[PDB]
């Protein structure tokens, strides 16, 4: 199939900012140019599109051109024959918006954009709703080739895949998704298929929080269910109520607000009461061991918490699937989506230091 | 002062369901009891009702009752001349309501109630606002003596006391706050002043969660700080909208829910290329172990999350405290109080088993 990746990948970034060969395996060239070179190796007729080709070194570029892909720096060009437009983009503002809405009328029909841990598949997919109206490239499919891990590092061994799971209205087919399948298998990559909107939780940098917190909810639950002798209703309760608060409270006054308003030294010493079996309950006895020296790791942070007032109330464990359930029913969609779009742009109260 | 504490607290719970000398230590009695022990040993004239005083054996009781303690089974006798009630009341549905709405037209004037684990002081205020407005209560203050811990025990050195922070209108005074306060540090316990919405997250068993979490954003955030060298506006995005994410599946759809849409095996692959730093990271490194069997430790979620299906979409991600300002903006406080009060009520879906 013809492919086109966008953008090269960092090369500064993952030789001399994060050692990325002694921290996680592999040679360089990492990122898409890796994504790039697997694809041709797997026998498609693949392009990559980036306008720095020419600061690549030479023998980098040989090693990328004679895998059989090929260079270029016009991203109009690239995305002629394209059945497949991966964006492996910068996390730089506007630079995913521009690329995709440049080449959204010259993809072949039915083609499908995708996006990687630098943009959440969502946010484009709305962002470019007039442009599909004005182009009428209703055809054109959204999804992800999230790698979730650095192509190029043996940890990369498997790519995430948005679907329409969880969604109002659609915004890939099943050809093209059976097509992404298809990249990842050809490559020896596992292809997790997951709702559009979890692949960024799942995917991105912020897996760290996501597994701990889901590792913690499952020990709460078997201790729970083993130890307390507890009701399943009043377990998930209190897991949905503690993640609720700590993520509304993270949203609204930051790490600094959350620090100085949950109580360090409160939770430390409620959790003792929580540590019932020692060998079955290892990030519970790990989570009070940290939070003894904790505040020797984040000065910073313990600082910024000292100095720290709300400036207006808020309702931290309000359930947010149910205020969606009220607000849809109240204003409906449309009116509901230009909600999401505010959020990921923090990614405001962030820039003014709140 | 004049205290009645409310509830002896369940015998058989501490001594055959949970071990609690073995687990924590200490002596029964547990609960309530140990409370109002304590408070009489500081000088305090306190009064513990309870219906089944005659349940309890006549060592335990004798015991209590040599500490200056008054035993009654009259819960409105037992309010006459309270300063202080705090509800150790059952978890059980409508008791404490009931109890609380019975004993308000006689407390003392500027009498404060509190609840402990079992009841969100908010929930309680909210419930009687047509009886103190019928019974002209509004001098009567709401706060709480929340444990986070079997009093009793040698873990037990601290209460969580609600403060008016975060609230919209105040439901305690400073002077009954100083109360509260007093009778910790008469008991020699840690005076913890929270926000009120946030005792039930750091006190409750739900401490499990609330502090794995908090402690993984917490290496999470040094992570990207030190490692990545990412934005600190990225990496607060990325903890609350892993978190909010994992809450709103959990809500809405379960356990089960939770573990089939999020998928543990892609997780488990995706947080590979976060270990970073193996000696910086022991949450992750702990929490990658835990997903390696986790199936093996939960068979009957895995089991309900293969059978699992969403019945209707949702936006996981979107932040409650936006929607929140939305809701209040568009509808009011009162309209959206009529929320929160649906949510703690599942301490519905859950009983149908979704
Ligand atoms: N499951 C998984 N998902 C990931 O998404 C993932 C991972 N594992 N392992 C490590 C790589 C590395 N990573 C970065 C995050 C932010 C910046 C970043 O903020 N870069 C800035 C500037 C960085 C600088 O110059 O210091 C930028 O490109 O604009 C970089 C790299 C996430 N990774
Ligand atoms: N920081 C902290 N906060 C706590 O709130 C806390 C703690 N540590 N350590 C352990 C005690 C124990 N605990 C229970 C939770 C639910 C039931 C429960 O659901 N009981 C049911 C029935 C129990 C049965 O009969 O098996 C009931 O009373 O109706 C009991 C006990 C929370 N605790
Ligand atoms: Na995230
Ligand atoms: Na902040
Ligand atoms: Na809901
Ligand atoms: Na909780
Ligand atoms: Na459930
Ligand atoms: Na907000």
């Amino acid at each position: 199939m013809r492919v086109t990746v966008y953008g090269f990948g960092s090369l500064n970034y993952y030789s001399n900012k994060l050692n990325v060969p002694e921290k996680l395996g592999g040679e360089p060239p990492y990122g898409g140019s890796a994504m790039a070179v697997e694809f041709a190796k797997a026998g498609h007729d693949v392009t990559l599109s980036d306008p720095n080709i020419d600061k690549v070194p030479d023998e980098i570029r040989k090693k990328v051109e004679d895998a059989g892909v090929k260079l270029t720096t016009d991203d109009i060009e690239a995305a002629k024959e394209a059945e497949v437009a991966i964006l492996f983009t910068p996390f730089r503002g506007g630079v995913t918006f521009k690329i995709a809405e440049t080449i959204l009328p010259y993809l072949v029909e039915n083609a499908v954009i995708c996006t990687t841990c630098t943009m959440s598949i969502l946010v484009l997919n709305s962002y470019l709703q007039n442009a599909i109206f004005l182009e009428g490239r209703e055809d054109i499919g959204f999804s992800t080739m999230h790698p979730a891990a650095i192509p190029g590092t043996p940890q990369h061994k498997h790519y995430l895949i948005a679907t329409n799971e969880l969604l109002r209205k659609p915004i890939v087919t099943e050809e093209q998704i059976e097509k992404l399948k298809k990249l990842a298998t050809d490559t020896g990559k596992e292809a997790y298929l997951l709702p559009a909107e979890l692949v960024s939780p799942v995917g991105d940098m912020g897996i760290v929080t996501t597994a701990i917190a889901f590792a913690g909810a499952i020990e709460y639950y078997k201790v729970s269910r083993d130890i307390l002798k507890t009701k399943r209703s009043m377990t998930e309760f209190q897991i949905a109520q503690s993640l609720q608060v700590i993520s509304s409270l993270v949203t609204k006054y930051g790490l600094e607000g959350l620090i100085k308003l949950l109580n360090v030294d409160a939770m430390k010493a409620s959790l003792q009461s929580m540590i019932l079996d020692k060998n079955e309950q290892p990030l519970t006895v790990t989570a009070s061991k940290l939070l003894e020296k904790i505040e020797e790791t984040i000065p910073e942070l313990i600082k910024e918490a000292e100095n720290f007032s709300p400036s207006e109330p808020t309702y931290t464990s309000a359930p947010s699937p149910m205020l969606v359930e009220h607000m849809e029913d109240l204003v409906g969609d449309d009116v509901l989506k230009g909600i999401l779009r505010e959020s990921w742009k923090k990614f405001n109260v962030s820039e003014r230091n709140k």
